[PDB]
């Protein structure tokens, strides 16, 4: 009676455990694909059974803050949104924060993904007129050249210079773009993913 | 290419069936044993998941239409809930249309708690002394002797009436439980948990 229930909740969270990395594939997936919607229904999706877990391996965490990094790089031009308990940090601030703490291989793509979005979180402030919180974005982040490239920008107030085109919005989605794959590769062996695919084949 | 995305879209709508059916079994047995505050975090997870899913199974149609009822049954003394798009709908009466509505044999047991609802309908309007919402709560309801003893009740405004006690809260629960066991001796053959159950007994 009392141990029933124990094994009832454990099966729950071994249930959830799938769940859970069957939605972290998916949400990869729509961001990859282009699918905005069903990245955001996906996540809907995500956050709540997160909700309903207690225990979380470390690669569980992991993935957790992947899906957290895409779901800030998706929001990256949306200033109004306030993903950390500091107003003054955007999103693309917050996704470079996530990016530089989850435990993967500092690679060449890495750090271009990390020098793509620090650029890109200037750009989306001076394309808005707030050239103010371009300086402030840029002293909370900040490579002397690079450095000093940006803050000569900044100061001009050139919205739409030739240097964010070449380091654009386009380049830092497809970089990263190109990171998902390689994680897709990895996640598409999950139980419940599998198990549907059987399933679809079985009746193809 | 094109039919290779055809194929992850056809195995995420089963992955997403699996993951409906065991937050539905899960949710009930949470009902059944007054976890209230997992039922909330379920229900926000099976509500996610359906915002995710396009076609619907008679019997997962079938599934999603008692999850409501057992929501709008534990939201019963929560006369501030709309459910319905008419405002006037209180949540007990919104369950009825629903017990009303699903596709189930109409046994003694089935009678039972749908007068019971109607009885703490009205008793709930009584308790927090909405005395002529009660009287319209009433009239949209409505068992010729049944039916005057309740107007009589509603007219004097006597609130803690001994007929409100013998067809209690309580006593409309237990038989609404009594029901959700049958249910849930039907779902504890879902895909999930059994799966989820297999690999906790492998480790016992
Ligand atoms: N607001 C945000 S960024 N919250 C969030 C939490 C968790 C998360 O991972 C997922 F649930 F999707 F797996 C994604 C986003
Ligand atoms: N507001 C309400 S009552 N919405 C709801 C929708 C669906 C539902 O079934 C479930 F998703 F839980 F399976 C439960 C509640
Ligand atoms: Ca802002
Ligand atoms: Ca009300």
């Amino acid at each position: 009676e009392e141990e029933d229930a124990g094994l009832v909740a454990e099966a729950e969270a071994v249930a959830a455990g799938w769940m859970l990395d069957f939605l972290c594939l998916s949400l990869c997936r729509a961001f990859r694909d282009g699918r905005s919607e069903d990245f955001r229904r996906t996540r809907n999706s995500a956050e709540a059974i997160i909700h309903g877990l207690s225990s979380l391996t470390a690669c569980q965490l992991r993935t957790i803050y992947i899906c957290q990094f895409l779901t800030r790089i998706a929001a990256g031009k949306t200033l109004d949104a306030q993903f950390e308990n500091d107003e003054r940090i955007t999103p693309l601030e917050s996704a470079l924060m996530i990016w530089g703490s989850i435990e993967k291989e500092h690679d060449k793509l890495h750090e271009e993904i990390q020098n793509l979005i620090k650029i890109q979180a200037i750009a989306v402030c001076m394309e808005n007129g707030n050239f103010k919180e371009a300086e402030e974005v840029f002293e909370r982040i900040f490579h002397m050249p690079f450095k000093s490239k940006l803050l000569m920008i900044i100061s001009q107030k050139d919205t739409f210079h030739s240097f964010f085109q070449h380091f654009s919005y386009n380049h830092m989605m497809e970089k990263i773009k190109s990171y998902v794959n390689y994680v897709l590769s990895e996640k598409s062996s999950t139980f419940l993913m599998k198990a549907a695919a059987k399933v679809v084949e079985s009746k193809r």
